């Protein structure tokens, strides 16, 4: 089409030292941009499959990406199923289109980093609603009893999501929830995914009272959306889901069934946490988003995350495919 243009860049951010995901260590993480303009029209894309999570690898990422944009040239946008390359085409044209609003809050959980003191000063005089994240099942199950009590008890009106990706057999589950005290156990949002089956991980929050979240589970091929006993939320990750019409279906059968919806990060670079960031506002206005990962990265590209004191690249630095 004489009006369509596309351009699809390739990079590589480095990481801070010490990031692990699934017995992996993350030393850059890799991934593509897709920008398509349409006369005066311009958008954006983020493709950035995620090691040990996404079943495509950066490579045939880029293959299907390649793919797709010489087809959108010829005006055909049909999105192929691959996951991270279906979410960041859907960006673009969503941009293309201002179906996805310009508008985002920029607030998310914040992670804690080992250091719970920090986070607590973080959060004790924050004014409003007070929501944290923490890792769990990386350290002993003690140890992360231990500093989720310590957390509740340092600020009383704290709500903690915990993260455990499965780490857990219900014995590890169980010595986990003996060192919260049961005072507090309410005040957990939700723990996502705390046991290595699903059905252990109902049975902890039945037993226990600790609310649970599913979030690898929605990426599984049995997945049905499901008010349970003991299930408060759903984790969405775009980049591990697919197009931003996908998602939108899977908030929306939440919500449907009463259950939080969470738009979360797989670790993308800030071009695409911003636009986590305006699907967030739109798609789950109420609820604050999972998106507290950038400071895990050395740099920003192209879209730079409010008030990150990063440096950012611009496009002309990045490597050009297209
Ligand atoms: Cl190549
Ligand atoms: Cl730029
Ligand atoms: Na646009
Ligand atoms: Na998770």
């Amino acid at each position: 089409n004489a009006m369509r243009s596309a351009q699809v860049y390739r990079w590589q951010i480095p990481m801070d030292a010490g990031v692990v995901l699934r017995d992996r260590r993350l030393k850059t993480r890799d991934g593509l941009y897709v920008c398509l303009r349409d006369g005066e029209r311009e958008g954006w894309g983020e493709i950035s499959p995620l090691p040990g999570f996404s079943q495509e690898t950066w490579e045939e990422a880029q293959t299907a990406l390649l793919t797709w944009v010489n087809d959108w040239l010829q005006g055909s946008e049909g999105l192929p199923e691959m996951p991270s390359v279906a979410f960041g085409a859907s960006c673009a044209l969503a941009e293309l289109t201002g179906v996805l609003p310009e508008a985002a809050d920029y607030r998310a959980a914040p992670l804690c980093t080992g250091d719970p003191d920090d986070l607590v000063l973080r959060l004790a005089d924050m004014p409003g609603e007070k929501i944290a994240k923490v890792k769990v099942g990386l350290y002993e199950a003690v140890r992360d009893g231990m500093v989720v009590n310590l957390l509740l008890e340092a600020i009383p009106d704290l709500h903690l999501r915990l993260d455990a990706n499965r780490a857990w057999t219900p014995l590890k589950a169980q010595q986990f929830a003996k060192y919260v005290n049961p005072d507090y156990r309410a005040r957990i949002a939700f723990l996502e995914e705390p046991c290595k089956t699903r059905d252990d991980s109902r049975a902890f929050a039945r037993e226990t009272g600790i609310a649970i979240a599913w979030d690898e589970s929605l990426r599984e091929a049995d997945f049905t959306f499901e008010a349970e006993e003991g299930v408060r939320a759903v984790v969405i990750k775009p980049t591990l889901t697919g197009s931003l019409d996908k998602v939108r279906e899977q908030v929306a059968a939440a919500h449907a069934l009463g259950l939080t919806a969470v738009i979360s990060s797989s670790i993308e670079s800030s071009l695409g946490l911003t636009q986590l960031a305006r699907i967030a506002a739109w798609l789950t206005p109420g609820t604050l988003p999972g998106l507290d990962t950038l400071h895990l990265m050395q740099a920003q590209q192209i879209r730079p995350w409010p008030g990150s004191a990063l440096p950012c690249l611009k496009r002309e630095e990045l490597e050009r495919l297209l």
